[PDB]
């Protein structure tokens, strides 16, 4: 290891390098660990953490890590569901891109250059600073890094209108295994295809994205309402949501969320209730929204007083529960296990109720979310990016169980969510069991940790066709061309073919 440090110190003439002895190391490590499952002192720790300010800091780290057999994990926002950006089973270093967060918005060309350590929140602020009529389709969690979110797709309220973030990328700059800086034209269309939704950690290190900005009106409308599950109107609305939320006007995206809570009846007897919440952004005015809901979802009974008009960028305040705050908050804590599925056929009302009934074992700390697809998603080819789940997909269902990290509670929580996943098997898509890469899940399979490349590819196709369906085979080809020695690897990285 000492040679590796001398290599770095010689190539990075300097705070860029943080060692175990440096007192800021643990602060910089824990700073962007966002699933506390992996913050334990027993979790594996990086030998060093690099916080580059320049692309040559990354170039030096790649050279030295290759020369001395260190594994790199790239970290942008640190939101990886399985912590793959900051844990490894081998000796590793973290390249943490937090300092490469510069953003250049150009209104006349409707485009922005964005360094890959910028957060979603930072990007939205920088857009609003220059124009209330421009946006970019991405998630709504403002702490998420642009590097990983675009890297695996990037879904949100504008997806039904404009597609995934990965569908709205014009150019990019990447470092490959040979230390070269490439952009779209010099890297080729195949690698430019692979990094937009295929998990860039398999192929190199993305340094920046060139984004295509999209039009939005000056005023949009939001709501976040609760409804009573025992009312027939609520049950019809969920029935109708399953059949219609992917088919309504592309300006409207309605999410659903379900959870249980502890309550009491009128007599004071303890009772568990299911709470149903529906939250939405309509890219339009409130009167048009209300006419639309009466036409398509009258059973929700949406009230004018539940709707709120604002500028597009303020919806991320509302949807993150900043409901006085300035946009500047976008410039600024638990352990969880999550899983997810794609649904191609409406789940019958009785099975949906049995699925909700599993929440009675996990009161207050488990959530089922429903995200609608269709719209623009149906018009985009399944091989336009590595994300393949377009036409034929009605919605994504997302399961989550959370807890506070304090010791067998963890195993009981993970066990519960697996059985719910196993219960859903017959009613969700299959062959492959479609999975959204940005909801990473190691349970669906991991790589060999050395056998032949044939066996590596056969094993990796278990998880690989779940994330990518048929696009997995093109991904293996790109990996074979651009990283034949398999330097950039992790528990779920595309393997190359060898001779
Ligand atoms: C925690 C969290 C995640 C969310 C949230 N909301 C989302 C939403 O509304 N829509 C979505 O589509 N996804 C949402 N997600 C999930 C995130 O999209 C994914 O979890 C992202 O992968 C997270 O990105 P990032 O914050 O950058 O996480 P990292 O752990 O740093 O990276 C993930 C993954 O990608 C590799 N990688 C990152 N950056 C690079 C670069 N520049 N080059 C190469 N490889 C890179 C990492 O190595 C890792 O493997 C809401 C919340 C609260």
């Amino acid at each position: 290891h000492e040679h590796f440090l001398q290599c770095l110190t010689t190539r990075i003439s300097e705070p860029v390098i943080y060692t175990h002895d440096d007192p800021s190391y643990f602060t910089v490590l824990n700073s962007s660990i966002n699933n506390q499952r992996f913050s334990s002192p027993s979790a594996p720790k990086p030998f060093v953490i690099i916080t580059p300010f320049h692309a040559s800091h990354v170039q030096a780290t790649v050279f030295c890590s290759k020369k001395h057999g260190m594994q790199i994990r790239t970290r942008s926002g640190g939101h990886d569901y399985e912590g793959l950006s900051y844990v490894s089973s081998v000796s590793f270093v973290i390249i943490d891109l937090r300092n490469l967060n510069l953003i250049n918005v150009d209104v006349e060309s409707k485009s922005a250059w964005v360094q890959a350590g910028a957060t979603i929140g930072e990007l939205y602020y920088r857009i609003a600073e220059k124009s209330e009529n421009l946006a970019f389709p991405a998630g709504d969690c403002p702490g998420v890094g642009i590097g990983g979110q675009i890297g695996g797709g990037g879904y949100g309220y504008l997806a039904r209108k404009y597609g995934l973030a990965a569908d709205n990328v014009l150019d990019a700059e990447v470092i490959d295994v040979k230390g070269r800086i490439l952009d779209r034209k010099s890297m080729g269309e195949d690698l430019f295809w692979a990094i937009r939704g295929g998990g860039p950690a398999s192929f190199g290190i993305v340094l920046s994205w060139k984004l295509q900005l999209v039009p939005v009106p000056s005023i949009v409308t939001v709501f976040d309402v609760s409804r009573h599950m025992e009312d027939d109107t609520t049950k019809k609305f969920v029935h109708q949501w399953q059949r219609r939320a992917d088919k309504v006007d592309e300006d409207l995206s309605i999410y659903g969320r379900f959870q249980t809570e502890s309550s009491v009846d009128n007599e004071g007897n303890k009772k568990i209730v299911v709470r149903a919440s529906f939250r939405a952004t309509f890219h339009g005015g409130v009167d048009r929204l209300l006419q639309l809901m009466q036409k398509e979802f009258p059973e929700l009974g949406l009230l004018r007083q539940e709707c709120h008009e604002m500028k597009w960028a303020e919806t991320f305040l509302f949807h993150n529960n900043f409901r006085e705050s300035l946009d500047v908050l976008l410039n600024r804590k638990s352990s969880f296990k999550a899983k997810s599925d794609f649904v191609k056929k409406p789940i019958s009302d009785d099975i949906f109720e049995e699925m909700l009934g599993k929440l009675y074992e996990k009161v207050g700390n488990a959530f089922i979310d429903l995200f609608p697809l269709g719209g623009k998603m149906n018009e985009i080819s399944e091989s336009a990016t590595p994300f393949p789940y377009r036409a034929g997909n009605l919605y994504n269902i997302h399961y989550l169980v959370g807890w506070e990290e304090d010791i067998t509670t963890s195993k009981k929580h993970v066990n519960w969510i697996r059985k719910l996943y196993n219960y859903m098997t017959p009613y969700v898509s299959k062959n492959p069991r479609a999975t959204y890469l940005n909801f990473r899940d190691l349970d669906i399979g991991t790589n060999n940790k050395t056998t032949s490349s044939y066996n590596n590819i056969a094993r990796a196709s278990i998880w690989g066709t779940k994330y990518f369906k048929d696009n997995f085979y093109k991904l293996v080809y790109v990996k074979t061309i651009v990283d034949p020695t398999n330097f950039f690897r992790n528990e779920q990285s595309i393997p190359p073919l060898r001779r």
